[PDB]
């Protein structure tokens, strides 16, 4: 009928038209309806199933319009809640399933086992508890995404929640989170408090005046701490990261090895590593290792001592900054410029920065490290491996053996003297960041490297320039010339032709130094790469 009497069970049904059902005994199998047509919190709602103190629902069914209120005492299980649809919670609920339905648990109700999908939202109100959640909705789009309320807000305390892919929980700044654990495509994003969160792929953000103890960051996993977060006691596995961002906080990390750690000497981190323990405060760094993952910023002004980076880690520089006794591990990469400050040790031996004097020396580039020489500046006795790359600006200078192995780029941006041997298996380039330059050695070794040079096939006879000043050329260099004129105008040279490669100063270059590695043609005309008597290489037109 309408009222459910104590002792009394039933079974079935199904509430509309503002019909009420008053459960003071057991409602088996009901679907609800009604009482929700107005949206929430509206007083022209009327109707829906209530169950009072000491009543219970099992398998209700709550569709689009339909209102389930549970007071306190009363108790319900296994519910399900469409789109539309919800129930209000100061009782207990057990195993409740939102298809887009809502759950809002007020002050004293438990709500336990509630699965969220599909831009459903569970509501924990101050004084409220959810356990065991399930969320799987509230992330669509990212990190960077907003989809308002839906996943879990929490205001209360949310106990044992799995946040999956596309899961979001949002712990209010009086809120609290106490065992969770996120999966990759969900989040964790911390106004309030976060109490043993486990980060298997899922990322977690300590937002301003949150505060996360007992992070596990695994594989993939990453927490962010923002401006004004804390973390205490996070522990970084392998493939996990802890970030910490300027202003952020976290104390007692335990980084293990292969636990990255992504800062910067405007935050504050402070905890122990494979090495020991290690601290950043007040712009020093001391004893920090950057794992395969890691990167520590030292900014402008700020220092850091006793770096390790190791294999896949980053230390990175800036102007200005000073970072002294650093191990660059086999694989370790350095970011930096002349106007940086650093020493230590890399895999060949020993290596300097010197920011006021411009000059660099014995430097290993490999792996995303990289060098920019600025004007006035030298780098000397350079090694650019896989994925290194040095810069030079117009106005920047190499000595010594500067060598390009194998996937090394070295870029040239203006003019450049090399006052000694460069040794080349990489790839050089001309570049402006049209005005070609010259790049003068004393002494070119190539080992199967590329110079990419640009030449103008217009009539003007321009080109990018490699001058061998009093040594040779030797071994083998391709070079790959770009035509930066019209590609139809073909101008024929002219005597000897475009000189691309000038020995000066009683320089040889070996018969095979050079070959092009593309053909290159403009209009009626191929251009053909020739040593003359002279040790000179020119550019000359045929066809």
């Amino acid at each position: 009928d309408t009222v459910v009497q104590a002792g009394e069970t039933v079974n079935g049904g199904t509430l509309t038209n503002h019909d009420n059902q008053i459960v003071l005994g057991t409602a088996n199998g009901m679907t609800i309806s009604t009482g929700l047509e107005y949206g929430p919190d509206n007083e022209a709602n009327t109707g829906g199933q209530w169950i009072q103190n000491g009543g219970i629902a099992n398998n209700t069914t709550v569709t689009g319009g339909g209102l389930q209120r549970v007071n306190a005492g009363g108790s319900v299980s296994d519910t399900v809640i469409s789109a539309g649809g919800g129930q209000s919670l100061q009782g207990q609920a057990v195993n409740t399933t939102l298809n887009g339905g809502e759950q809002w648990v007020h002050e004293g109700g438990i709500a336990t086992g509630t699965v969220i999908n599909e831009k459903g939202w569970q509501a924990v109100k101050s004084g409220a508890m959810a356990t065991d959640t399930v969320v799987n909705t509230g992330a669509e789009g990212g990190p960077d995404a907003e989809n308002g309320d839906t996943g879990q807000t929490v205001y209360g305390d949310a106990v044992r929640t799995t946040i999956n892919k596309n899961g979001r929980q949002i712990v209010a700044a009086e809120g609290t989170a106490n065992t969770t654990v996120v999966y990759a495509g969900g989040d964790q994003t911390v106004h309030g408090h976060a109490l043993d969160t486990t980060l298997n792929g899922g990322y977690q953000y300590v937002h301003n005046g949150g505060t996360a103890s007992d992070t596990v960051v695994n594989s993939d996993g990453w927490q962010i701490i923002k401006e004004g977060g804390l973390a205490d006691f996070t522990t970084v596995n392998q493939k996990g990261k802890l970030q910490v961002n300027a202003g952020g906080t976290a104390t007692n990390v335990t980084l293990t090895q292969g636990g990255a750690l992504v800062t910067s000497t405007a935050a504050t981190v402070t905890g122990s590593n494979r090495l020991g323990n290690f601290t950043v405060e007040n712009g020093n760094a001391d004893g920090v290792v950057l794992e395969s993952g890691g990167r520590l910023d030292v900014l402008e002004g700020h220092s850091a001592w006793k770096t390790l980076v190791d294999d896949g880690g980053t230390l990175a520089v800036s102007a200005g900054g000073k970072a002294t006794d650093v191990t660059m591990t086999s694989g370790g990469a350095l970011i930096a410029d002349s106007g940086a400050t650093v020493e230590g040790t890399n895999a060949s031996g020993k290596f300097s920065i010197d920011g006021i004097s411009g000059q660099a020396s014995g430097l290993l580039l490999e792996n995303g490290g990289s060098f920019t020489v600025n004007a006035g500046g030298l780098a000397s006795n350079t090694t650019v491996g896989h994925r290194g790359t040095l810069t030079l600006a117009a106005g920047g200078s190499l000595s010594g053996r500067t060598q390009l192995s194998k996937g090394a780029s070295m870029v040239l941006n203006g003019d450049v003297v090399s006052t000694g041997d460069i040794v080349n298996a990489g790839e050089i380039r001309f570049d402006n960041q049209v005005t070609f330059h010259k790049l003068t050695t004393s002494n070119l070794t190539g080992q199967g490297g590329t110079i990419n040079m640009r030449v103008r096939l217009d009539g003007s006879n321009a080109s990018d320039q490699l001058v061998i000043n009093g040594g040779q050329a030797t071994g083998k260099t391709w070079l790959a010339f770009t035509n930066v004129g019209n590609s139809n105008l073909g101008v024929a040279t002219s005597g000897q032709g475009i000189r691309v490669v000038d020995a000066q100063n009683g320089a040889t270059t070996e018969e095979g130094a050079f070959a092009l590695s593309r053909p290159l043609q403009a209009g009626a005309f191929n251009y053909t790469l020739n040593r003359d008597s002279d040790e000179d290489w020119y550019l000359r037109s045929e066809n």
